[PDB]
């Protein structure tokens, strides 16, 4: 009984709402697999899995620009080290609390496991509010935080990163203070700048990865991006470099979009066209509408791209942006594959409609894992003591996406088509679970 | 004077029989090389080499399923770190003592050195008897052992592994407790499972490597596996994959065996038959006898394969399984090469008979070194934080075995045949000796 | 069954002759106590007690005055930490081996426990032969030993000291290298010189304590040192201050001795005379014969003191210096008490003979414990960062000896005389055993 | 103001002449760049950059062959860790002092940054004089130094290497003692022997690298080594392999030199001729003069090679060996390029004179960086636990020199020729500066 297990887990954290849902969602997805595979239920594995190995809550005292002393709370949730060191970002936001952090770390554990890289799961942050703070205040805050936290991190223990409220700047400040205090230059943060261990291809990683996974998916079922019509939704990081990589595989990419609307280009994106789009949206005022005016292209004011007949659709905008109705249209127009660039873009029913219609479907938890894979490649480069050329990082990223795809296929069923939703849900759990079982009662 | 040196060394250890024999066999092989190369006798090098850097003997207290407290003794012999960290397995068996462990660690030093990977030499274990113990008892014991041992290990200090009485299961339990206690996920054990840092090809490594090495040896002397009759003893992972690779080179592999007896198949193993042998020996009760019934094959009840006339014998079962009576049969029946898959299958007397009969003979320290070489490749992959495809691992294992073969040939003399016993010992020693000399009086 | 336990215990160390005897002796005295106190047999306490927590064996390489590189073996036996850190001396002697060091650590564990101070048990040394070595060779040897050993010691871990082959000079060298390498000045050795943390009364400690112990023993049985003829053997540290304190309690001390022979003084030592013996003996070559010649005293060239009629005999030279024939003479001439300043001076047979003749007998295991007790007071002063005046060290040493004596009486039976062999073993055992039980299965 | 800044810097070190000169030279080259880029002046970056993070000065006491105790001074200057661990050699010479070590470490910081490898900057040494010392004295000195120094080093903290007075022998001794004391086998010294972690191509690296770099520079400007007359000064490591690689690129190499004089060979070096020069110079007594005598070549007793007409001059002997008069001779005789194999062989005035005459000039700071770059590759192989073939090391070295050439060109101006002085200095500064800025005020 699912409800009974969930009810039991909640007894310890009656008020951690977010964590409660995160446990429910994972368990709801796994329950039929667990019923058929009693092995992954033994040794109180599920009870072990939902209890984080270690949580550190600590006081952060710092001084603001008015010389007022401020007190914040920070955390590092070290959830699972079964597969490798705790890995996951730091988040600075006034709403952050333990519940939210456990929810993120819990999910990260499976997300990291899914990449096939040797990374555990963790997450941290503070109720510190970066909004309105000077560079100096943020620096002092990062340093005060690291004055406690440094003792709990390490290249083989816990390697944090950025998240909301924690960008390249803050990672720099935290990595610098880690190094000073420890007198040790090993990789303890990813998302570092290129001057001190960061990796090339990080901006391109999620988009590139989306296309790699989808091509693997297409090769296995006798198709490929070459010569295909491709629609993309969204126009940030992920959408941009997705477009770039599909072009390298011979795809004709014909749409991009933002919240206000969709640009349509049947002759297709080119290197130049995409360059100017990237430039435009790097401003805060830039709009797809402006990109279209500039190149004399069709603009569809507040519509999505799903009305266009394509072979492949890549939603890279936001959650729930591809519903049942759009799925019916894409199917009717002959779509062959769908892969998720964004976080949970396709609704559950639309996912199901694609699958029953024999449309290849790649869930985001797998197809957008390039972002997280590259934090692993950064570690790998730092470990090797050699920075790699962009092409080398990219080639290695490609092989990782092929490994993730292989993992989904392993658990993706025996049907005429692989079920990548099922495959991606199971692969992450199984790897963590196998590792926990091999390592005994610890 | 050899005898005088041997007599002097024993004074500290008048009752370490196994260790004395080990120092004797090695020194006897080295003595003429040392006569021609006084460099390697300077700076009390031999006296330094035979004295292990460090030994930890310690008490292990644990509780059995009847709530009785048991006391065992354990050791880690950290013999040499001249070339790299102490490397070598852990052995659980009621007969284990300091003498035996020093002999094995001493042997490990030269074997590791020969692989060309940067690994020193060590060995450890306990007089704990795993026979009849429940899983929980083995677990509690492993953990109580790690409660002391964890402080003496490290990814750049001492990296153990399995051996008799210590398989994948036990490695997992020790690695897990190491991780918990040190709060560090770095590679301190090899032979780990794929879910927490293990390497592909590790199961095939020794068997594969054995055939790669033996093929090199044959080719150098105008032969090859192609068309040869091959007897293999044993039916565990070494034997299985020795059989697998020899078939791939065109050999007719005609025997396999366990403790109960030997199966004979004059037409030879196939992929399908070996697959089925593996399935059978994967159960806890499966016996070569069952495998013989299923394919209608000759079964030799409690006999070894050695009465059969073959071109190549490959002992892959246990220590001392090929003694003088067997050797006489093999030689009389025209065997051309003997190579050791297991650890020290051939007795000192049987070994000499093979060499004096002009039979190519490959000692395990060279020929079965694929396993430990591949344990270095495991360490390497963990250090890089990126796993290799099976093909990359196989290709590197192969290339390493050819380098090992080349070193043995370099120091194996000028006779009509290479002396691989002489060759492997001198090649191993020179690398350890050059390193001990460069690094000063320490 | 005693024989059954001793036989089981011996299986792991079939050739450790000295260690078997020590275990046999302790266990024979305890067996009746244990029958009456089943509590102390539970939880495999005895099997745990006889197995040392940790032993380190290691290589020591050093260069002699002719530039020949020498190799020796060293050990630190860290036997018990139940009551406090491992405590015990280091011994340099060519006969040293693991068996002997285990025998010494085992005793040390009980002797330290008896003092009431918080000290565990340990012992170490090397087969290094200090004889004929220059100050420089010993220094280099000590430093090379410490290059390894320092990592296993600590003010709260293992605090060694001197013994045979290791005096103040060697303690100084080892303590110095400990400080350099650890960059830490805490007390990691006792027997230090006054200039760097040593304690007053240390040179006097063993001799003083012997007299303190023997005086309690005498008083309990209607006697005292006053007016007694006392023979002392030996002429180093222990004997000298045994003589000093005995004169202080009003005894007429009539002998002292070295390897070469015995000085006899019927009128008894005086302060004046003893001062000059101390000067003579402060060299390593100084002789009693020269001391006897200077005061016109009888020299019994190569004889022991035991032919002389005395009330009290105090063996303070070496192990086994008083056998049955000597004991027979002592009994026949009317001896009332024998107390051991040295370590195991009286042979088992001479001992039994004293007990059967109603001669009061204080075993070294209790009576010579002042030295180690004062090494505890050295630790205490160092921890406090404040040294004590001599009167204070001496007063506390005295109290301790009275506690040791009281403990021996409690368990020495109700007979006409206290059995101090029995008493000291049981009292020592009870303290270690209570600590082991309270601290769980470790 | 440059002068006011140089003066501010000097206030702390009024008598460190070498250091003051080094800071002046760097800042003079950068000053125009900094004016155009206020970013690189912010946050007191320059004041921070010239003050070393950490310097440890320490006493080294050791015993010479006459048993006299000697006292020396040693240092490790840990200058910059912005980019990676402190990296740089140890120098044993009686003239060594803090000023000299700071100058070298400061420069080291920029040369290391330039390689694109993740290396900080450091330098160390002692006023210990190795000249006339026995192997034993040198070993004991190295061990006594490491007895203190080991605690400040680490594979991710500070990884030293050799220099004047510290060759392979000394690296071996120091590494060995590092390993012994830390019980850790990770790479903390580069320049190791092949038996314990050294890299192939290390002897060839500076010479190879010099030619690789110069070749890029000639090609960028329409030239190449092919068919060119090349003069080389020196006959050590750097000159041998400079010659080796230049012959391989089609050069006619016509000189080599030592302190005593110069050999001229108009027909050019050959493989055999260079082999014999190496042998001769591999001895302690070998002289270029003897080499000239042997092959019947013109010897210019104590003159330099600069009077000789060449297309390319490669100074690889010592500091200040090429001054203005020599530059005038080279220019008048039609020289096209000068590249520095040694450290600052060319004086500022001679440098300027080459630049004003349109002669391509490559500073050592770029052109001789192959050595330290290859020490980075040594670190890298150790981190990977895998040695590379000579060919792989060479290829990787080559690509690194090409990366260095590309960075110099990026910052070398728009003139008819790249200004590599300006280019190598700015490129080095930008990498370090970016890193310091990102990591905050630490």
């Amino acid at each position: 009984s699912l409800e009974s297990f969930l009810n039991h887990v909640q007894k310890r954290d009656p008020n951690q709402t977010e964590f409660a849902q995160a446990v429910r969602e994972v368990m709801t997805t796994l329950w039929p697999f667990l019923e058929q595979n009693p092995k992954y239920r033994q040794m109180s594995l599920l009870e072990r899995l939902v209890e984080p190995e270690r949580v550190i809550q600590f006081r952060v005292v710092w001084v603001d620009d008015r010389n007022q002393i401020q007190v914040n709370r920070a955390w590092r949730v070290q959830f699972s080290s079964a597969i490798g060191p705790y890995k996951g970002g730091m988040r600075f936001h006034p709403s952050v609390n333990l519940s939210i952090l456990k929810f993120l770390g819990f999910e990260q554990t499976f997300k990291n496991a899914l990449t096939t890289l040797p990374m555990g799961g963790g997450k941290g942050g503070s109720d510190f509010d970066p909004k309105g703070k000077s560079e100096g205040e943020v620096m002092r805050f990062c340093q005060a935080l690291m004055t406690e936290l440094y003792r709990h991190l390490g290249a083989d223990t816990d390697v944090p990163a950025g998240d909301i409220g924690v960008g390249g700047r803050e990672v720099g400040f935290m990595a610098g203070m880690m190094k000073k205090l420890s007198n040790n230059t090993a990789c303890v943060f990813t998302g570092k700048g290129l001057s001190f261990g960061g990796s090339l291809i990080r901006p391109e990683a999620t988009g590139y990865g989306l296309v790699y996974f989808t091509e693997a998916m297409l090769k296995r079922h006798g198709m490929g991006f070459e010569g295909m019509r491709v629609s993309v939704s969204g126009s940030g990081n992920v959408a941009q470099y997705a477009i770039e990589k599909a072009m390298e595989f011979g795809a004709r990419v014909i749409t991009a979009s933002d919240s206000s609307g969709t640009v349509v280009d049947e002759s297709g994106f080119t290197k130049e066209k995409l360059a100017r789009l990237i430039e435009i949206k790097a401003s805060r005022d830039g709009r797809v509408a402006d990109y279209a005016k500039e190149f004399g292209l069709v603009y569809l004011e507040g519509q999505q791209p799903w009305s266009l007949p394509v072979d492949i659709a890549l939603p890279c905008a936001t959650q729930n942006e591809l519903d049942v109705d759009a799925a019916h249209q894409l199917i009717a127009n002959g779509v062959k594959a769908v892969a998720e660039g964004a976080n949970m873009p396709t609704t559950i029913e639309a996912t199901e409609l694609f699958q029953q219609a024999g449309v290849l479907f790649a869930p985001g938890k797998a197809a957008n894992a390039g972002g997280v894979a590259t934090s692993g490649l950064e570690m790998a480069q730092n470990a090797a003591r050699l920075g790699w050329k962009a092409e080398k990082v990219d080639a290695r990223l490609h092989h990782i996406m092929l490994d993730i795809h292989h993992a989904c296929v392993e658990h993706g069923g025996e049907g005429e088509q692989t079920n990548y939703v099922q495959g991606a849900n199971i692969a992450g759990f199984v790897k963590v679970a196998d590792a926990m079982l091999a390592q005994g009662v610890i």
